[PDB]
């Protein structure tokens, strides 16, 4: 893929956080935290998982960022509507506003209703994200194994402004308290 010149600075909004949820100072950084990190609700938070919306909006062009994702051992990753449900329990899939691939027990899959198998020989360490707003594309690429493609949503039905979507995963295990990061340009 030659992409990497629609590169977009993204930085994470706290106020869509996950109460849980440790972003850094430089806001490109996010990881679940061992507790409750003492902010107060609202409206726009996350209640049910450990995800946070980025503080861009999209309604045009096209745009690429990377996401760092070594030594993870569940995550979730795209892009998503602004107007997406932020209480209870939901599914990621496009009928209800999410345009995802994740990492769950071993298997990548893309957040199809039901779930689309994804084929990754190298298990990638960095994720590039694609969005051609015009032409209804979310793509996914394998920075670790020279950029080669994962998947890619076409003919998609955005609805509206368009947020970068991520979930650290839970931490049951003790294996995923590592971070996501923003890889710089
Ligand atoms: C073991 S753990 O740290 O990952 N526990 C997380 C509890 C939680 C439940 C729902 C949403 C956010 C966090």
């Amino acid at each position: 893929h030659h992409h990497h010149h629609h590169m977009v600075h993204i930085t994470l909004d706290r106020n869509t956080a996950n109460s849980w949820l440790i972003i850094s100072k430089d806001r490109r950084q996010v990881r679940m935290g061992d507790t409750h990190q003492n902010v107060s609700d609202n409206k726009e938070r996350f209640s049910n998982y450990p995800m946070v919306l980025g503080a861009q909006r999209f309604s045009s062009g096209k745009m690429y960022w990377e996401v760092d994702v070594t030594q993870k051992e569940a995550w979730d990753l795209g892009v998503c509507r602004d107007s997406v449900q932020r209480k209870g329990q939901f599914s990621l899939s496009p009928e209800n506003g999410f345009w995802t691939i994740w990492l769950w027990q071993d298997s990548y899959e893309a957040g199809t209703s039901p779930q689309t198998t994804l084929h990754i020989q190298v298990p990638p360490c960095q994720i590039g994200i694609f969005v051609d707003y015009e032409a209804g594309v979310v793509s996914f690429y394998n920075i670790t194994d020279h950029g080669s493609l994962i998947y890619t949503f076409s003919e998609c039905v955005f609805a509206g402004p368009l947020r970068p979507f991520f979930n650290v995963g839970f931490n049951y295990s003790g294996g995923n308290a590592a971070p996501l990061k923003l890889c710089p340009l």
